[PDB]
């Protein structure tokens, strides 16, 4: 319906601009009859997921790359696609005038948008605060008689939660995870360095800490919000690190392990909330498996984990096979999902980089590479942020999808955007990926999934500067010829029957 | 009554701790005979205004300093001193338990501690907010139909500014300042930014907004509350700045001259709220006299405008007798009045420094300097920060003389509280300031007033290093031997028949 | 001869992209004949000293905006512009590839250029360097035994400087300023924070100083370089101040008069180089007059102080009436020089903003307002510094008029080198600024000079985003009738005879 | 001989203090009696390699862990230790009195220090630098007659390296890597960034590189210096990376296999030097085993190809198995070396932490895990740094196990150094790893080697807090008692006959 307005930051690529009054956005979703297929393309030249259709050849002669599905090769099923409303976020949308929120709202969660579906939510403060508080700041209130929620909670994010639920067609599933207890449940007594809940699993801090999670479910479901699923802690080998400069709780493997067996399974399960799913580790994939075996191992802790999620900013220093492949290996009933993603990275880089081809590339590589190795899942991290990666109490600044310029009542959609786009879009609930098979070496990333009702989806990423002619052979239709330009992403979509 | 707890945080002078069961306080005032003195004294050191006597002699034994009292010359009377109910401070009270609350605000408004009567009190959010907010953000509603005051006010500034009342010494004076409109009000259509209201003054925008400033009024009539004065804009210059990233709403002096002229005098005359006196700047004392001359050299402004708010930045220099000094002398029948001081951080310090006795210094040094250039009253920012100098939803720069650390149910007087304390608990409002002659080149400051009832009082502030002797002189009384420490900040007072 | 390249990153207007084999350029100087002017035209739309020529008219009618040369109203004689070669700066410039060096050097120093005629070149270490050190670092060596230029004078700053002199065509003068002392010199003995020479002037401490200066301009006289001046102290107030984080070493302005009189100035006058200049202050001009008062009315002081050297940073905060004006007219024949300014300013603002027109203007605003108070001179500050207004070893970044690229081999020409041009160009050695009356209020900065032999220049620059139809009266030629874009810079030069 | 002189800045340990009089330092070595033992001890309480002695008896009091060599379990034999000669170190290092540079050196080299082996020198500028230079810059000098060696090499470099092998107990290795290219002969033409050799192998480009490392050790052997080996390239991967700041020159495997095939290979061993060893990779485990696959299959380069050089981020965790262990089980016959280490910032901390003692033992950690996974030799990066972590033209994040303070001519000796020297110091070259088997699970770190003359050598390190009781078996001699105190480091050595 509206196409992207281009503006140049001198990076690689554009973002897109919005404002109260203009966003790019898609027309209802169409399909192509069978014998055809859909081709959606964004290029570092410019081009933001334009749609095309060609036809599906009954024949294909030559040596060029040939990429075969394989149907009935079935492997994970995907649960969904989005991202974090942290304190930051929500302060910045709310930051825009009303009708630029509604169209940035209506950019993640609407069919005109991208379709997320998933949204986590920090419980209390994180980095991406501008202050540090929990549910329950008076000291040694075992009973949490003072446990509410602040402004955060009621006047920043849960609007900003109701509005994207009701812009959504797809039912959207919801993710919470805390940063830190109460200072008074610490070993340290402060929000951040290095500390653990004080004490030992089953005694008294660690059931008061079991029922805060109980007790921030309650405070929700009263403003009729309901969550999917909850994380046992964000990122619990943080709070284990002198120094750790972030809101965080340490747990080792055996004390999470312990606090899920003894506290948190079975106050969640006495609950009225026991249908919320129990996600183990949060944290980067290089503590797998081992992370993983010593709490499944223990069947009285394994009964009340659902999944085990992962964040990506890590994974450079340990291969995918061997976390993630490993760990599905030795636990193939448990899924895998990714609850923290970002990319204000390379220190001789900016937070932001407005325009920056190379990281939506990074994102949609990353992707890729998590469904090959059985991941369910996406939550990104940080919504949106200001030009300067923020706010966060501790200037640990990092890029977004979405970047707000309040002065300017405007906002820009980022590369990132796009490219995650390219799965949210068009990869729904219950999508199965399926095996997907090259002819000869290629310097492209690739990924195939079948809807629910059959038809199939493939997203391809060129990560060279070179065109590379391609086809795709579904030995149901046919062959799809096509060019994937250099630097560019494509989510191909076909009827099957 | 109950004496200082030092704690030293490894700056150049210690803080005061207070909690739920303690805090440092005064006993009730007590006034000695002619020919007796009070010195109350605070030193680096860590003496925190202790109360001693002496005599007034018929012979001068000291050979340094002679600070003469001139009662006959006399000057501005005093208004009084206080700071800013925030929403900031506002939270960081309520996150204490009552019983630490009530001693928090007996020490700034009670005979036991250092007896404000001004609280500022901001018209919706500000950079000092955990959010953005008008009271009337739903647009188009030119008659104000949608106005409302929000939690930030009926919740938490409201109750606390009741409590500081039941509390407080002396009559106290509210004062209102607004940071922006509602941005459909705005040329720019946004909280912060370059921007200006829409239009012309006497148009449908500035009427809505002179509107806006009666409906508060009403409001907080509503809860019982009365404002003694409101200023015409916070900081209207900041909206003239390409970026500016705090609330704000430009006016140029002309701009200013205009509204006040057709829109806010009128409107406010015209309503039950006629009494309530109109500042105009509040702003930095560079505007002047320029600003000063641009609004009150036109009458149809002139006969709205009760005075002039100033700013203050303690850690820059800048010149008093060109700004102050001209300004009362271009318009020696209109009241200069401080309405915001803070101490930034230089880049290298950080924005709380528990303990600082430099910053201290910076206030009592502003507060002279003030009361010798005409200044008739003194306003505090934030009347309590937390640790970072927050919360504040762009940016931590300044210190505040409380800081309250929630997670120990715990706060800090710093030395900046009895800085100020040194000038607002001995000088009552009606005090009227009067010549004190120095008898040779030095490096104190001080300054003499003399209370309604007639009694002297005296403050005198050591920059140096050095003890001073020092010797004052009441020509109806005699002389008072003393000795300044080197840092030290002292203030006499006496009866004078 | 090559025009502007010009590319945004997202402000206000365009840089210009030069690179080893290309950069903008002029012709050789043409000159326009009587009856006839010169225009050269900058503006924020992407004009880059753009050359027109137009009539001079006999007659003029109109109500509209007349500017009026006054040309036998003189007033001082200008001495040049230029800027810094810092260590930071010279490490960027040598490491872009040799004809990409050759073409910025050519930017500043040729008349293909802009025709800077001075280079302020700091005496050892200073914030803008990526370590720190002094000539003179074995301790207590006294007799400077162990005196040496490292490499950062042998193999960065001196050969540039020897490249910048042959590529002039105007004599090109260099000016010298210390940071610190050698640290054993010092009474805190670190290179920062507060700390001034040891002992009192005519000691051993300030003796050695003194001759460290001597030593400084034997060194380079070995290397072939002379200098036209040298300051007393950078920024002598800094080290006055605790915890200030750069290089410095403090004096009050009586220290600084007796460092003069009694080592410094007598050091220097039995030298070989008892020609360089002497200039003092070389700090904010908000410590004038005052500084002034007590360093000139020593005349044993007086007799060996040329000039005193002013830097922009605190405008703000001062009158330039009440510190230049007034300076001037109580020493009036003590030349004032700006020896130092820079924008890497606002808090909410990148440290380099490529592209921003603003601080364009910024500069021009300040070069005009500086010549219309007596200044004769302007030194940048540094003359190239990276995309993060580095390397700088405490992280003080801030802009520059060239922004090189190492990792691009490219450079970037920043609406400040034009709008410095504008005046450094233009206005040669010897030139007489002169009188320039207006004959209605308006948003123009201009000011007016004579060359050496008799021709005019005028720099008029529109802070308004309105064009402006202005007209110049020269008695002697007539008028010239123009128009000012909003947001433009211009140089008009015409022949008088 | 000489005790640490201890001083303490905050961190959890001490370091050790000398300056041009006084050094800590070791007696000549002394070999006790079989059935003795000797230790020394380093602790965070601030032992410094202290030795004691002990019997080694036929019965075990222990119950605890028992260690038990195992010398029949031979693996590889050991080439030795040392760092780098940046020119910072050498910077730091002349910038001490000439009799402070003898303790720094014999501290290092001297048996009367920690008997250094190994001193990795780079061919011409990187960033630890504090200019970008090569020995070529003047452009399209194919043949290379303009090479020459700077005043780095001729006046820091090299007189510093003759006096360590003057100073060296043992027979030094030298090891030389390139970090750029002659920037004319790299496609983005600029000394750092994305680019690698222009052309393709074997033309005149990569003709003209090869030759470069002939020409360079051309120019060394002249001063009498001969090299044991040379790199192929500092980390070839980094030059692949859009915007890398430092020196680099990039090379994909493929690349540096074609590159060591055709030019470099065939150029060294066509030379007088052909027997210098050739090593490959110089760059993270990370990229292991693929870039030993790629460049080792292919036998016309595997032919020149000695070894393979690792280096080490020490902050951050990686998989030494699945990079070096699988290396060494694909290529056994070609040996690992660890030609960089270096402990960075956790971006949470400063570079250099005088005195931390868990820097120190992340080196002996890696030391350890190294000697266990096959590497034959472990060098450092800088042997010194100032207390900023430079000079570094780029930025400073690393520490280093000696800090020189100019300004006092002292040098501090960090735990690193001392972790370091307890390996280097007591394994000399041809020293064979052993077996050492672990009775029971442990928190310990621990290693055995043999000496060529036979002897044992076991180095401890306790990561935990806990003292460990321990116990020491030797087949042939005993039972060695001891204990191993929180935090420690021991090294152990006796006699076997
Ligand atoms: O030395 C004086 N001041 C002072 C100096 C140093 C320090 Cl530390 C404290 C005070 C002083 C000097 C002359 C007259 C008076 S005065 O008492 O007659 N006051 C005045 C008289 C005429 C105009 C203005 C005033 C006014 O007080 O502003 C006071
Ligand atoms: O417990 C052992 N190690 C150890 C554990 C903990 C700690 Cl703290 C220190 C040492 C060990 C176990 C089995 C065999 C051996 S071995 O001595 O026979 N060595 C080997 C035998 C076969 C293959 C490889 C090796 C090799 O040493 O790598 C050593």
């Amino acid at each position: 319906a509206r196409p992207c307005i281009p503006k140049s930051f001198g990076y690689s690529s554009v973002v897109c601009v919005c404002n109260a009054t203009y966003c790019d956005s898609f027309d209802p979703p169409t399909f192509p009859a069978l014998g055809t297929f859909s081709r959606y393309e964004s290029t570092r030249s410019g081009r933001r997921m334009e749609l095309s259709m060609g036809p599906i050849q009954a024949n294909h002669t030559g040596t060029g790359l040939l990429l075969t599905l394989q149907p009935e090769q079935k492997f994970q099923k995907v649960k969904g696609f989005g991202g974090a409303m942290t304190d930051a976020a929500a302060l910045n949308i709310l930051a825009l005038s009303p009708p630029a929120q509604n169209l940035l709202l209506k950019s993640y969660f609407s069919e005109e948008g991208i379709g997320y579906n998933i949204i986590r939510v920090p419980m209390a403060s994180c980095d991406f605060s501008i202050r540090t508080y929990t549910y329950a700041d008076t000291p040694d209130d075992f009973q949490l008689h003072n446990f509410s929620l602040p402004e955060e909670d009621t006047k920043l994010k849960i609007p900003l939660i109701h509005r994207a639920l009701q812009l959504a067609q797809r039912p959207v599933s919801l993710l919470a995870s805390p940063w830190t207890s109460p200072t008074w449940l610490k070993t340290n007594g402060a929000v951040n360095g290095k500390g653990s809940l004080k004490g030992q699993p089953g005694d008294i801090y660690h059931q008061t800490w079991a029922r805060y999670f109980v007790k921030f479910l309650d405070a929700y479901a009263e403003h009729k919000l309901q969550f999917w699923a909850v994380t046992a802690e964000n990122e619990p080998s943080a709070g284990l690190l002198s120094g750790y400069p972030f809101q965080c709780l340490g747990f080792t493997p055996e004390h999470q392990r312990d606090f899920i067996a003894r506290d948190l399974g079975p106050t969640l399960a006495n609950s009225t909330h026991h249908n919320v799913r129990l996600l183990m580790l949060d944290d980067q994939r290089l503590l797998l498996p081992h992370w993983a075996k010593v709490v499944l191992t223990d069947p009285e802790a394994a009964k009340y984990v659902h999944g085990i999620a992962v964040h990506w900013y890590l994974d450079f220093l340990a291969p995918a096979k061997a976390t993630l492949g490993e760990t599905h290996r030795l636990f193939p009933n448990t899924m895998l999902f990714a609850s923290e993603a970002c990319v204000g990275s390379k220190f001789w880089e900016q937070s932001v980089r407005l325009g920056s081809w190379d990281r939506g590339m990074q994102y949609s590589h990353s992707i890729i590479t998590n469904l090959l190795y059985h991941v369910v899942g996406w939550t990104d991290w940080n919504l949106a942020l200001n030009p300067e990666g923020g706010p966060n109490w501790v200037r640990n600044f990092v890029d977004s999808p979405i970047i707000v310029d309040i002065t300017k009542d405007t906002f820009y959609k980022q590369p990132m955007f796009y490219h995650l786009g390219h799965f949210s879009k068009f990869i729904p609930e219950g999508s199965q990926r399926v095996g997907l098979v090259a002819s000869q070496k290629n310097d492209l990333d690739a990924v195939a999934l079948m809807h629910p009702d059959g038809s199939a989806v493939v997203v391809v990423l060129n990560r060279s500067s070179k065109d590379v002619p391609l086809t795709i052979k579904d030995p149901a239709v046919g062959f799809l010829e096509t060019i994937s330009p250099g630097y560019s992403i494509h989510t191909y979509l076909w009827h099957r029957q």
